[PDB]
């Protein structure tokens, strides 16, 4: 009765809706559980930018591709979480740095479960924290919140606007077809 | 606050997805309510079909333009009533005719407002009657039934197929927008 690609109720079925974008930016998404929950949002940046990595998170065997992934020095890799979880002695982050193309690894899940990765996870630790300018969603018309919603933030912030807007096009699609779905 | 012309909440306000289409047959809303209501789709025809003719019904002083419009004989008018409510001497038609431009007549309301349209409307008694074949809706993956959902299928019937289709996907924009903003 549901989508098997895009979890909605088989009538609501967004897939052919779905318009992938480009961006510098890049995304990793390092995922507490693999099924696939409507309501784990991470996904919806993989339909826009399908470059995307995501990897099963583990706390004790880390897959090798995604240290060598978070190890690439192609990219600036930053850790995606609010500012006020980060240590004194850890360095963040108010914008993407400059030059290299960022790496935005996204703690995909619930709070505690995010909380826990991002402290339980010391391949992460030596990396920026970037912390979210959540007030840019207003150019989106987007409530200045969702894994795809700080995402979309995030490559506005990167100035990659045309990725910002079709991911929030494609994440309200979703959330209105997901509030039509519970009517 | 509600959107004052798509009528929906204002995050859920559709009208920058309009795109309207062309189409041989032409429609005529009788509307027993010009505020408007959300849930009367005779509405969503003009949006998709531009030159829908719309007026506010009444029992005994129907507007010139109204009795102008069905006696233009470069149109050839019908009622679009389920034809179990036809009088026996009444012509039903299953098809629109060959020939001439088809001009589709609406009961635009509720089901005992659209019955009391039917039969209080000397001005269309003799108007055949199009019983419309509602199994087509299955081309356009849709399936009681919304004026504009009766729509769509008068549409097909008489090779509309582009303007069927669209508003087909505009009417389940607007359903799907309508049952979130009820959740
Ligand atoms: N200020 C913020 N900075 C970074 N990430 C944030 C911020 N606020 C919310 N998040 C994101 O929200 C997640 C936690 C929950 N809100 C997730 C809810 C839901 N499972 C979803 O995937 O949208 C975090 O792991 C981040 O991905
Ligand atoms: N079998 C049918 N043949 C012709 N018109 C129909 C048929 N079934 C429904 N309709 C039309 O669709 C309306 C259905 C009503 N329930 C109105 C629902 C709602 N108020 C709307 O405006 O969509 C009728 O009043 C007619 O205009
Ligand atoms: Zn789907
Ligand atoms: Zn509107």
């Amino acid at each position: 009765r549901r989508c098997q690609r895009c979890l909605l109720p088989e009538k609501l079925c967004l897939c052919s809706t779905i318009t992938p974008a480009q961006a510098k930016s890049r995304f990793c998404l390092l995922m507490f559980d693999t099924p696939m929950k409507p309501s784990n949002t991470g996904r919806l940046i993989a339909d826009i930018l399908p470059d995307t990595v995501a990897f099963q998170w583990s706390r004790t065997e880390p897959s090798q591709d995604l240290l060598d992934l978070v190890q690439n020095p192609y990219y600036q890799p930053m850790v995606v979480f609010p500012a006020s979880y980060a240590d004194e002695q850890r360095e963040v982050i108010f914008t993407p740095p400059a030059g290299k193309p960022p790496l935005f690894i996204m703690l995909d899940g619930t709070w505690p479960e995010a909380r826990k990765m991002f402290r339980k996870s010391p391949y992460l630790d030596n990396l920026p924290v970037i912390s979210v300018d959540l007030s840019r969603l207003s150019a989106y018309r987007l409530r200045e919140y969702c894994t795809a919603e700080v995402a979309i933030a995030l490559l506005d912030m990167a100035g990659d606007t045309g990725a910002a807007a079709g991911l929030g096009e494609h994440f309200t699609r979703f959330k209105t077809r997901y509030l039509a779905g519970k009517t």
